[PDB]
């Protein structure tokens, strides 16, 4: 179970890293000059 | 608790899958042509 | 340790419930008629 | 595992406070007066 939760975590992390790669896509729809 | 744990998790996952569902409204608010 | 783990998840999802209430911000920044 | 959970967690807590420091980036490029 642990390393199955844990192994959840590292399925967690790697939707986060998801989420940040969606708000740099906005932060670069809201731009460089 | 473990398998109540995991199921939090699956939770967190189905919340985060919820807010890349306000992202993807965002970046389609910021659109196609 | 593991209602320690539950009660951090119950943490993450009182911060993911901020992380909307940011959000439904951005979303109403970017506006009604 | 326990106390390497836990030590996940504080890992998914310290992404989430990246993002909400690039929520508090989208909503200051979207502005003060």
């Amino acid at each position: 179970r642990m390393k199955q939760i844990e192994d959840k975590l590292e399925e967690i992390l790697x939707k986060l890293y998801h989420i940040e790669n969606e708000l740099a896509r906005i932060k670069k729809l809201l731009x460089e000059r």
